[PDB]
């Protein structure tokens, strides 16, 4: 038996098959059976608030019309040159902002027939999805991606897209993202669009994300609290010297201010407070207060021994002052962020 | 009945229907009725001066020659495949810089097909549509998108785009944009291009969009008042000692000159002058005669005991008088761009 | 009559009309009329030297195969259908780094046939026109944008491009550019290439440009200025107190180098002197004199007392030397600059 | 002999060939040999972990069907307009996040057909493959990319992909990269993907790149050394003078952090350390020391003389033992990273 | 004679002719005679190692099957219509990262065919092409562009690519580049791939650009040398004023440090050094050095009168002795870079 006439005797114009018809047309529902292989996932851009991910689509369903029994063979590896003559379910991303396919040297797609009808239909693509992102608590924040797989055309009577009891969403071994950890669990909502034409299907998926600290404390916090202990150094210098005690106070705070400008590089402006500008005001005001500090024991000092005895009352005073009050809010910041931001895991 | 020859026997060669020929061709004018249902929002740049928007564009149209009754069913529910085979409207964005259709699995179209004859036709659209925008008070201003669609071969005669009663414009529930606020009214106006080539319709829409202060008032208010606070510390401090204060003068301005110059990061120069540049040039005068008080008191000093005490209540006036002069320059500022911004609402 | 045949005995096999032959083959030159609709304007990068331009272009051109009169209608306006079926001029523009049509819902393309034969052929483009730009006198220059029309294969027996009598470049009303200001009156020059192929038709158009200057001087004057007259309170600090005056002196070059640097974050790379390096170079050169005055008083001021007085009437000469000597510079900068930029209108 | 009609006598309806249908159907797998000609090298972005390579991609099977014997030539050279109807392999990369075909003339393919039955098919391609990297050890590390060959819709009993026993990775001559260094030995590993639709074939080399640290060394380990031996003048300064010696403290830290928040312009944020945040850590740790050196003999001195040569001993000694602390970690992080580095060639 | 049907007899299945057939199968090679035409230069990026390009590709080559005398025309204007169905050659260029054509209004190709047979092709084309810079002597430096024009399917017994001996290479009049000098000459090697797949043929020209030195010594000479200058004041202050001396010790290595930072902005990370790297390596020690002249006066001046005299008199010899050094280093810096840049003029 030849290989090209059975596709001719199976679908075409002999058989009457049409691509523009569904299976079941005055039946029920075709049952679309989805599923997703996460080849590549990157390119978490925060400004733009989405991100690219790179899977393996694959779709499940039973076609009466392609039933089979001509050729022995259980299955029917087919090339994708008919997949544009067969019906194909109208899927598309919800959230999606820019996607393509892959030609690099054939068409990226795999076509598989079986005995009983079903048909197996397997594609490469490149998706941009949106993501709306909460940037509050943002060096220790649980951020939340989503997918959405909806019909364009069918209704629910029509079409309906499932996952399987087996593995809807699998991910490459060994696929490490640099700035975030991809939790093994994954939720499986199901959406369902109302839109004025009609009503719509759709499966949803979420991923978990969390971001890794360690680069934020390599920047932000250490040197922020070297600063810190930098401008407690004024408190031990003689508070005679005028010029010495103000540079440690200005430039203190001269490279306070670039730092909490350059803090928020990359976060897209956002109108709430986040954890790390309440850090950096807390710490603003320490260094801030160190040199107020010095602006009264210098007023004091000059009141003309009761005022230089007092003078220096201050000085030791506040050498066991700031580093207990700042270690203070270094417990009342480092534990309320542990205990909440372990709160919400979904 | 089959499904097949419906779509040949209701278009086609045998019926004599022709897609290139408006459904009245010599009658009264085809009246689509459009809406839209924006998907998704974002991606407003100010230097580009545009914004990007996904959307689901539905228009609807009368066309007798598509009238059937052969199907007992009242809808057509039509895929795209023959979409490129009837007749359509030649709606585009006059304001549109940059747009695409998507195909991320197949055509993302939609085409109904009632009794009477009518015809449902949906699509989904990405745009970047330019936008003239006015920045003068920028940190508190309200800006308004815009959005025409309007036909590029018909005229009055033969095309006429309008909206529904009900709701030509929805928005996606829980879409919230990073910067601005959308308000829930819109504006539909009425364009009409008149151009040498004839008359042609257009229909427009209105997006008002508020900018959120918050980002702004931590990044170039707030640390721009610690430097002006930390300006008047140079009162408090000994006037002998010139070396603190001309370092509390010339820091103060180093890092205001920075500030000023990196408030305008992303606004695309502009010849006239924002609010902001009202305020930092109001700080940096106020810090600069900080600095010119001290000019004066040290050369008051040197007059060789009345230059003494004279030098000393210049100090004395003028720590209850830079505050004084701030707190009603703040009232002068909060107030008459609380009224202002008020004013003005569309 | 039917719509549909009319086109056929118009135009294809039947009437023997063929698209790669143009209406006057061997006889005089086709004369095609031209002229555009700037819809938007701007992305001028002067990095990229070129700029962004959409426009509506108009073609006019008479064709005697296609008369015709069984049709009473004056005017035949057709869908885009048959536009890669009829003789169309093979227009490019020589200037073009990028350029892509419109095809946001259907063609973007207009054509109107006429009793006499003539051709109407309106098209929507995108442009990205190279602009080969002059950057002295930076923040106050006349710029000229280029835009040329010239065949790619016909010659000038065969196609000749021409503008009407009546208005050949229309502006969008309401069309405001961001950094400059477009002049009511255009220049049209008829360019003619002679390439070692032959001769060719060519027409160009000339914009005129002028550029805002109030962001210039919110930047980089105004805060020059204001740095030039912090370096001239040295004068009055007392001449005794040397780490007071020299960081009155170091911090003002401090900052001046970063400025001079900065102002030419945008301007590409020029082998020639700017009006900005002039102004920034002069301010530089003030500001580093006035810390060698310093340097020339602290040495005379130790010659061991005719060395003291003779030390304090430096000072007392400079605090009413250098404003003289900088406002006579203002007057022959803003002098000379509004006299030349104003001599060179064209 | 006609050259036109061979090309249909082999192949075509004539013959019965059918491009949809591999060589051997139901017998043994298709054996392709590969090879790749990189002829182009560059742009290894590490901020999107990826890089672009440009290759001439060659393949060789044996088509029985194609097996000609009537031209007496023994190779065909046939251009690439049958190339899209002969079968051919569904080869893809699977670490590729962008890649397209060339076409800047014609087609860039090739295609040869000999006397057994061999085809020869080479193509020009522009991969954008990704990359995971690793940066620890950043400024000295061994990099190694990825190149992944599999088939999509054939399976071990259908596709297999092997190299030649000869050169498969050819390097075009004189090929030198701007920032590594790539090794003339390469690893050839066989792959095997296996997903739930079954198994694939694929093959897979390892390139070697070496960075080149001059540029490093240049930037940010010679000034922090500058900066730090700066640091240690304070101990030849007069410890009295506490306003010079406190300026080498606090600027020396100023301009430190600085150059360590710098000096990761380009690294993606990852939240491991790297050896140059080890390096400008305890540089970092060294200057404040010295600070903090001074704030402890300023307190020393002033305790009211057993007290002044004591505060001179910590000058005295911290000359020459600062100096003797840094040579000692210098020893040990250039021996520790010239061993550990040298280790893992592979 | 009617135009349309002389194609048909021409060329096309009623006369045999293949566009998949060169002219002369079984003969000579093919002599294909190519120029080019540089409409456009620029955008040469020094970080992506490429530079852009738009020229005129011009073809010739003798068709004997073409050859035609039913028309008297000696030449004949062919619209592109048919350039798809006649031979063309299958040129590429080698060093090409990413090409297209321009169909702004039609396709931009030429076509015409003489009596003798003679075929002229020409296209317009937009090319990035890969640079192999050498970036040493990086601010006076003479780089070298290349352009190769090699075959891809045919051998050297097929196709043979050459020149003409009249201005293979024509640069458009008034051509300015932004940042270096085109120079008039050019060089035509003949290079000639040899793969493992064969020979082919190959042709390529060379671009000698200068780089314009003007900008760099505006921004990293002038200022750098400002600076050194500036440092050379200390040696005027007085030698008590140890706060005033460290400020311009450490005020100066604060901005110069900066400065070396900056001045490889656009510069490619490169391993070997650069000449700008020597010039700010050098200024770097020569302010450094000017600093610890002063830790070794301060420390001379403290050693307890013929240590006074003594310090002073290392301040009166570097007033006349680092004024002199570093002008024998300028001589020594900008004589052997005029005289070996000079040097190797190809
Ligand atoms: C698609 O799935 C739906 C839901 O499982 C099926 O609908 C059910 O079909 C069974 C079998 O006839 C009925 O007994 C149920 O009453 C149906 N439920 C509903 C809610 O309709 C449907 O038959 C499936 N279609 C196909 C083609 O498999
Ligand atoms: C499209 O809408 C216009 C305006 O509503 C219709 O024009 C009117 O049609 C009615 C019915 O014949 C007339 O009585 C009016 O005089 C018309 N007004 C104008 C201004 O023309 C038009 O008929 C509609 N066309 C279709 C196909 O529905
Ligand atoms: C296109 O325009 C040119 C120039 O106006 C026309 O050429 C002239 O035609 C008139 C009418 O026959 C002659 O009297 C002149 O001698 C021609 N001048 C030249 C320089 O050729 C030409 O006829 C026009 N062609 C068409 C088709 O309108
Ligand atoms: C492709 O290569 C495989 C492996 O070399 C070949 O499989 C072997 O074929 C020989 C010859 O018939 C047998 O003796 C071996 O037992 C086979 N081994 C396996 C593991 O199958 C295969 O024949 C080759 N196919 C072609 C078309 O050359
Ligand atoms: C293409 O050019 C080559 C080289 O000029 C030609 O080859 C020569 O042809 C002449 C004429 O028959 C012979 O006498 C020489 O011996 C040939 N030299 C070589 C090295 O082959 C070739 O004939 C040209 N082909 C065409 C079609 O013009």
């Amino acid at each position: 038996m030849s290989p090209s006439d059975f596709l001719d005797k199976l679908m075409g114009r002999t058989s009457g098959y049409d691509a523009r018809i569904r299976p079941n047309f005055k039946g029920p529902p075709v049952n679309v059976t989805c599923n997703i292989f996460i080849n590549s996932f990157g390119s978490i851009a925060e400004t733009t608030m989405d991100y690219r991910v790179n899977i393996f689509l694959r779709q499940k369903w039973n076609d009466p019309r392609l039933a089979y029994s001509e050729y022995p063979d259980d299955s029917l590896d087919l090339d994708p040159s008919m997949l544009d003559s067969i019906w194909k379910p109208d899927l598309f991303f919800a959230n999606e902002k820019g996607a393509n396919f892959h030609e690099v040297t054939t068409d990226n797609k795999l076509l598989r027939i079986f005995k009983n009808g079903n048909v197996l239909y397997s594609i490469r693509l490149t998706l941009t999805l949106s993501c709306p992102m909460d940037l509050k608590n943002f060096p220790m924040d649980v951020q939340t991606c989503i997918m959405q797989l909806e019909s364009f055309g069918y209704t629910m009577n029509d079409l309906i897209f499932e996952w399987q009891d087996e593995a809807p969403v699998q991910v490459a071994e060994g696929l490490t993202l640099p700035q975030f950890l991809l939790k093994e669990e994954k939720d499986l909502r199901y959406c369902t669009k109302h839109y004025n034409t009609g009503k719509f299907t759709c499966i949803e998926v979420r991923f978990h994300l969390e971001r890794q600290m360690g680069y934020y404390l390599i920047q932000m916090y250490i040197p922020s609290l070297l600063i810190v202990i930098l401008s407690w150094v004024s408190f031990w210098i003689n508070m005679d010297a005028a010029p010495a005690r103000v540079a440690l106070g200005i430039t203190t705070v001269l490279t306070m201010t670039t730092q909490s400008s350059g803090s928020r590089a990359s976060l897209p402006k956002v109108s709430y407070v986040k954890a790390i500008d309440i850090w950096m005001a807390v710490c603003l005001l320490f260094v801030f207060s160190a040199l107020l500090e010095y602006a009264a024991v210098n007023f004091v000092s000059r009141q003309h021994k009761v005022f230089i005895d007092r003078a220096k009352k201050i000085d030791t005073i506040s050498r066991a002052c700031f580093p207990l009050a700042f270690l203070i809010f270094n417990i009342f910041y480092w534990v309320i962020y542990k205990i909440l931001r372990h709160e919400d895991i979904h």
